[PDB]
């Protein structure tokens, strides 16, 4: 079974493969591969080597010294002045890194991010790669679409290799949800773009509750990651972004851990009314206003001959746990959520679907999907309904 997961990663990175060939590169990806290896000179093939082997380095957890070195790099070679203790042996492994236990000078616990060495170098000369690739299909592939795709590499990259970012994110967040009854995040002790340092926590970790978790420590951990999603637009004006199970766990004291704010994504304004209130309004099925509010809020496309049962298929997912009381999101109800109500068949129509989305329903809307998938994980029994009502605009009977 652990070769079908795998096949199940293959298989999807197969399939966006192939959405890049049909949305972006038009064309297949080896053609694609061909002319860009004779529009790329090969002097640029031998660097862009020899800058991906320093990280192929020390593959394994590094050993003290290049630690030592990376923190003589980042907070000088007088670093240890700083700790109380620091645990030369890893306790976890990051991304492009690996984590270490210590003791902060003011006898606080904390994790210690240390970034790989060859990290850095390697991500850009890769990042440098891609960006000729873009060149090469922007000006010699017939009908390309590279529209913004640069600035999304580059930014991702940055992301990654500057620590500095998601340190200040998750500022934000430590600031906001102090003293929170049910949500904890760590304080940040010290951000360096190779090294971040915060308080230490532990409790037990999403994906171990999604495995092996009591039906109680399912229902909380869920009904808490739910309510996180709509109370950090409401009250810090930032959405704690795309959900993965690695971000959170579940403290003793029956609190949400979050240690990873590298996704956080802006939404000054908060929710968009228009949401909560297109729930509603489908929940009732009042067509009549439903149809108007989702055109104006862009949720479908204008002018349009649309379908009522594709309206309804389109918004199922978000209206079934809503309609009552406490909704128990499993897998099985997930995957009666991709069974499509109209064969194509029976009928052949566009989508009403908006596959432009504005930024500040596409953001929240991405979120809320990834969320909705981990709850289904989870098996989680949730208040959604007035989770909803509370904290999400729009929503609430408007009376
Ligand atoms: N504040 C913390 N307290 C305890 N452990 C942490 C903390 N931050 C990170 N870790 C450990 O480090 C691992 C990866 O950290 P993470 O923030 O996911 O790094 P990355 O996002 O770069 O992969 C986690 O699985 C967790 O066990």
């Amino acid at each position: 079974d652990e070769v079908t997961a795998e096949l199940m990663e293959k298989a999807a990175n197969q399939l966006f493969t192939v959405l890049g060939e049909l949305k972006g590169g038009a064309m297949k990806v080896g053609q694609a591969l061909s002319v860009m290896e004779a529009a790329i000179p090969d002097e640029f093939g031998e660097p862009y080597r020899e800058a991906l082997t320093k990280l192929q380095k020390d593959a394994p957890p590094l050993p003290a010294s290049k630690v030592h070195r990376v923190l003589d790099g980042q907070l000088g070679t007088k670093w240890r002045e700083r700790f109380s203790s620091f645990n030369d042996t890893p306790v976890a492994s990051a991304s492009i890194g690996q984590v270490h236990k210590a003791i902060w000078s003011d006898g606080r616990e904390v994790a210690v991010k240390i970034q790989y060495p060859g990290a850095d170098e390697a991500l850009r000369a890769d990042l440098k790669t891609m960006q000729r690739m873009v060149g090469v299909l922007k000006q010699l592939s017939p009908g390309a679409d590279v529209q913004g795709v640069v600035d999304e590499l580059v930014e991702r990259t940055e992301m990654e290799l500057d620590y500095r970012l998601e340190a200040a994110n998750q500022r934000a967040f430590a600031k906001a949800y102090h003293d929170h009854p049910r949500f904890q995040v760590p304080h940040v002790v010290a951000s360096a773009p190779k090294v971040v340092i915060q308080e230490w926590i532990e409790g037990v970790p999403m994906a171990e509750i999604i495995r092996h978790g009591t039906t109680e420590q399912r229902d909380l951990i869920g009904t808490l990651l739910a309510e996180l999603t709509f109370d950090a637009p409401r009250r810090l004006g930032l959405m704690h972004g795309d959900a993965h199970p690695g971000n959170f766990m579940l403290l003793p004291d029956g609190r949400m851990g979050i240690i990873d704010f590298g996704a956080v994504a802006p939404m000054p304004g908060g929710f968009p009314i228009e949401l909560g209130m297109t729930i509603r309004l489908a929940r009732e099925k009042n067509y009549d206003l439903l149809l108007p509010t989702m055109e104006k809020a862009g949720l479908i496309q204008r002018g349009r001959q649309v379908s009522v049962r594709e309206i309804d298929e389109m918004l199922r997912q978000y209206v079934e746990p809503i309609q009552v009381e406490v909704f128990h999101y499993t897998r099985k109800w997930l995957q009666k959520m991709t069974v499509s109500q109209i064969d194509r068949s029976v009928a052949q129509i566009r989508t009403a679907r908006q596959m432009d989305l504005p930024a500040k329903l596409a953001i929240p809307m991405r979120v809320i999907a990834s969320v909705g998938a981990i709850l289904c994980q989870l098996d989680a029994h949730v208040p959604i309904k007035a989770l909803s009502e509370e904290l999400i605009p729009g929503f609430a009977e408007p009376d």
